[PDB]
């Protein structure tokens, strides 16, 4: 689809068979999902944003279905404000940017 | 143009009259840069994201020309590892998200 930036991109996903709301963002070099459960094991991790910071569960070659497009890839679980779909995913479905 | 995705979308811009590199961020609602040294009234305010919130200055009305294409709003001006132009211009772009 084509998504204009009047409101916050987000849409539904699916992950671990479960439906969750989700912010398409460019701005992010990784995917960070809120605090849940993924099968699979993972590993400590940090990452930073605006305002320092946080530690993360990784899990590698999550399935998720982002709008009805197909990725597998790095899903980082933790205290995140919003669910995001970061760039790791945004190319695997094809994303751009476009102006 | 095109921008894909598979590095940081980074860009130049203008503000101030100078080229500074800034991150578009579909993920940002608002532009947030660092230039401790404009002229001009501000306002103090938080914004947030991982890691928590930080402290910025509003500026308001400011000229930003990105990619050529100019625009004119709110910067929000604190410590940020990254320029981060955000909805609040995007949207005066044009810019979309595709696939
Ligand atoms: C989670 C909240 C929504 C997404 C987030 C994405 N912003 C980018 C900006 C880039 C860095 C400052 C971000 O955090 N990116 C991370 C996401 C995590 C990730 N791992 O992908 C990133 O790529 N992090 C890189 C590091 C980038 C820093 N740059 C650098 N080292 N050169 C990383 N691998 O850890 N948006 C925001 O942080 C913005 N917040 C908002 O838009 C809203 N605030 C809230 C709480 O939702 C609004 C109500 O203020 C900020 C900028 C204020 C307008």
């Amino acid at each position: 689809p084509q998504i204009t930036l009047w409101k916050r991109p987000l849409v539904t996903i699916r992950i671990g068979g479960q439906l969750k709301e989700a912010l398409l963002d460019t701005g992010a070099d990784d995917t960070v999902i809120e605090e849940l459960n993924l099968p699979g094991k993972w590993k400590p991790k940090l990452i930073g944003g605006i305002g320092g910071f946080i530690k993360v569960r990784q899990y590698d070659q999550i399935p998720v279905e982002i709008a009805g497009h197909k990725a597998i890839g790095t899903v980082l679980v933790g205290p995140t404000p919003v669910n995001i779909i970061g760039r790791n995913l945004l190319t695997q479905i094809g994303a751009t940017l476009n102006f």
